[PDB]
């Protein structure tokens, strides 16, 4: 039984970040990883997604070429070219992460970890035992798929993982789900030329975002050529002579349900949720608490219910983002190895960018959330809607919408929501301002940068 | 003699902003404008410049098309197409500004104003007299050109004004100056296909910016195909059979001076400075103080040396930006018509974006300035340099450099300097944070947005 100061199960964002900081602090750490280092984020998430987004962004910009004084650009996007380049780049990152671990003197234990029956918390990987007084579970999650029992033929569809395996651009694609991943995938496939449908159970996407954003985002998708199938769900999927045939039920409220067949589908992409990876951990041997989806339950300090066992990142099921897993993993290392007992991540005011077209940036409370927290009488919002100057000379148009949610007399900024060209890079510093507790006067007292989109947020009235 | 509450001379950024706010406050105002409303900013500055920048940005992005999986885009940029569209857009803005004035009930007096000999400050426009207890001079500036006495043939060159009159893309262009305008023009002309040279008196451009920025900016220009002629200046210009011939002296220190002829020049663009527009105002009839360049001298509240006479914007020669003129003009209206005596613009921490390729964003003190303000022992900087993820798959490359200047033990953020893709939209919120007095912990405690360039500023170590 090899003993370490810190054993981290999972070599993705949270697990690596935590292991690296711990090692800086003098801890003797080891990371168990059964697949590729970098985990979701590098292999099938953040990185490959962004590359595909940059590609889709090229496609749109190329539509404006002639408007800008150039000759029309004519053609066909070649999926395999970019796919090969994207894979290579992921390969480069995996090699860097491995090197980062080595330079830090962190041991990499390759294989699938599981807890043992042993009294003092101990794991087994490939027959060998490993123990530490602090063990971090950072095993992440996976895409959720429907059971054949509920939706026959569901296994004919792919997930976001399968999306990163595709080698050709699917001619006809149907995406099921209304969350950010669904939105992102629909936007990429459509911009690159796939005849794309997005099938959502209600009338808008991103229903948990501020309502200005869910409305605007739904319209932008339609305007970009994505067919949004509202109040619809899949009833069955079948393999026809040439592709898939999707049977769906549309049930608009105030109307009779109607069943429709969608034929000749090349790609059926389930983007319905993520499930935690805890199933094969043998958690029950230690009696570690999970919720009914399999998420590990933790407190504000990432503690599980068992002493010396922690969990961070996707596996915990809250704020499923690369930077949160990292920040939580880091704060945890400072708490354990630097003896900073108050060291923990604040889960409020975490900013998010959704890589739609145009991108979305959000931080803090939606208007409804502020209304429930402070009361209608105490909430004031400011908003603007305009066409960015980039489109002054284009036939194709996109809008920029921004909304500021203020609370109390002081007009504290408690929420910022926007969608528009450049909003992906614009959000970070306002997130800093929001975290510091800025009020509207603080924004108003900052001299604008002209001509930009960003200047609209400091000149709202 | 028609009397008003407020008479504003100049209908550009500062003059309009001040007049509009004053009118909201109940003032009976009139704006004197001898040319087009919107002034520099709309007609020959900010707006038309940005449109030309967006165009140049299209040209660069089109170089990456094939790398992104598309077929090579082949050609020739058509200057007149975009020029016509740009003019139209400026026409649209002029009509809006005029309407804004009318809706506000502000009187527009068309013509050239000059002060009179009269005791109580009074102006004359087209034979008629006008007076007010508060008169704002906001007459802006103009491009500076060399005297034929010092540089013979200088009048064969054009200025940034003339740039906006061009109808064809000049084949060979030489830009003289090393400030932001020179840099911007060089970058646009070059990206659009002009064989461009930038002639600077020293070895770097933007010598007043933080030294990381002047160095990086000079390299980016060279990398983009702009020939930077260092330690050079124009000695004479002459009209040859086919274009202009520029005689220049290059005097590298530690070397003998060398004279060179630059032949076949289509466009010689002077971007050497701006001069205030005060010359024809008859300021001396009131004894209003100017410096030796013709700038009107004012105090912290925009007061001139004469009671009831103020000046804002370019004419004052400090912080020559559209938003500063606006903010100063607004604060002034609140002071005069809302009786807010402490109402004035803080000229510290004004953010600037330079529309180079990639763009530059700066706010606060350069490293040297912080060193002079706090002492070397009290200044700590953090910086990063990386290749944005956008170029992971391109043969063409650009860099992103960021620098954070902190002061004292607390590591107050006193300067942010960066150059890179997206830095034009990234700066605004960090400018808010800097204005609020953020420290490095405030940045560090803000969760990053992945994957973006902006996230680098919150993860500096
Ligand atoms: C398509 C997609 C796009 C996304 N886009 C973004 C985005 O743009 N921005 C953003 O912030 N977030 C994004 N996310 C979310 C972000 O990628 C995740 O929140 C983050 O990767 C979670 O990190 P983690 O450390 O919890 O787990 P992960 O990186 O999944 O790491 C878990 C690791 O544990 C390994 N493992 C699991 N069980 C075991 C075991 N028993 N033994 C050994 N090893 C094990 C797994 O192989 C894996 O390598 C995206 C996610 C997806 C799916
Ligand atoms: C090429 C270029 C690019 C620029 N790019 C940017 C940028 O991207 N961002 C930015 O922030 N700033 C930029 N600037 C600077 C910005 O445009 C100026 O700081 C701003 O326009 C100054 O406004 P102002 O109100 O002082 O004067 P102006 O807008 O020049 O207005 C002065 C007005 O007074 C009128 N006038 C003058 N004398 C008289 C008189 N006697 N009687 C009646 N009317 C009179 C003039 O016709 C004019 O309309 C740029 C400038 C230039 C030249």
């Amino acid at each position: 039984v090899a003993s370490y100061d810190y054993l981290v199960i999972g070599g993705g964002s949270g697990g690596l970040a935590s292991a690296r900081r711990a090692a800086e602090l003098g801890a003797r750490a080891a990371v168990v990883e059964s697949h590729k280092l970098g985990g979701t984020c590098v292999n099938v998430g953040c990185v490959p997604k962004k590359v595909m987004w940059n590609t889709a962004v090229h496609s749109e910009f190329m539509h404006d070429h002639a408007d800008y004084g150039f000759p029309s650009c004519e053609g066909k996007f070649n999926w395999r070219v970019i796919k090969e380049k994207r894979d290579a780049y992921v390969s480069r990152l995996n090699a860097i992460y491995q090197n980062n671990l080595t330079k830090s003197h962190i041991e990499i234990i390759r294989g699938h970890a599981a807890f043992t029956s042993d009294p003092k918390p101990t794991i087994e990987v490939s027959g060998k035992k490993y123990t530490a007084p602090h063990i971090l579970i950072a095993t992440g999650g996976m895409p959720s798929t429907p059971h054949e029992s509920q939706i026959p033929g569901a296994s004919l569809g792919i997930t976001s993982d399968g999306f990163f395996q595709l080698e050709e651009l699917p001619g006809r694609s149907v995406i099921v789900g209304a969350g950010y991943i669904a939105v992102e995938m629909a936007g990429i496939l459509s911009a690159l030329g796939s005849k794309t449908s997005l099938m959502i159970r209600h009338d808008k996407v991103l229903r948990s975002f501020d309502s200005m954003i869910s409305t605007n985002c739904t319209e932008e998708l339609e305007n970009a050529g994505v067919e949004v199938l509202k109040f619809s769900q899949v009833k069955e999927v079948k393999k026809t002579l040439s592709g898939l045939e999707v049977s769906m039920v549309t049930a608009v409220p105030g109307r009779l349900p109607v069943m429709t067949m969608i034929p000749d589908v090349d790609c059926l992409l389930w983007a319905i949720g993520r499930v935690p990876n805890t199933k094969d951990l043998s958690l029950n041997k230690l009696g570690i608490q999970t919720d009914d989806k399999g998420h590990i339950i933790v407190d504000e300090f990432q503690n599980t219910n068992v002493k010396g066992i922690y969990a961070v990142g996707d596996v915990c099921g809250k704020a499923l983002l690369t930077p949160v897993a990292i920040a939580a993993g880091r704060k945890l290392a400072h708490r354990l190895f630097e003896y900073k007992e108050d060291s923990k991540l604040d889960y409020n005011n975490i900013p998010t960018v959704v890589f739609s077209h145009p991108p979305i940036g959000t931080v803090g409370l939606t208007e409804d959330e502020a209304i429930h927290k402070y009361g209608i009488e105490n909430v004031k919002t400011y908003s603007t809607s305009f066409t960015p100057m980039y489109h002054a000379v284009t036939k194709r148009k996109t809008k920029c919408v921004m909304k500021m949610v203020c609370a109390n007399k002081e007009e504290k900024v408690v929420g910022i929501h926007m969608q528009g060209l450049g909003c992906d890079e614009m959000l970070q510093g306002f997130a800093v301002a929001v975290k510091m507790g800025a009020t509207k006067a603080d924004f108003d007292n900052t001299v604008a940068i002209h001509p930009t989109s960003s200047e609209e947020l400091v000149t709202l009235r």
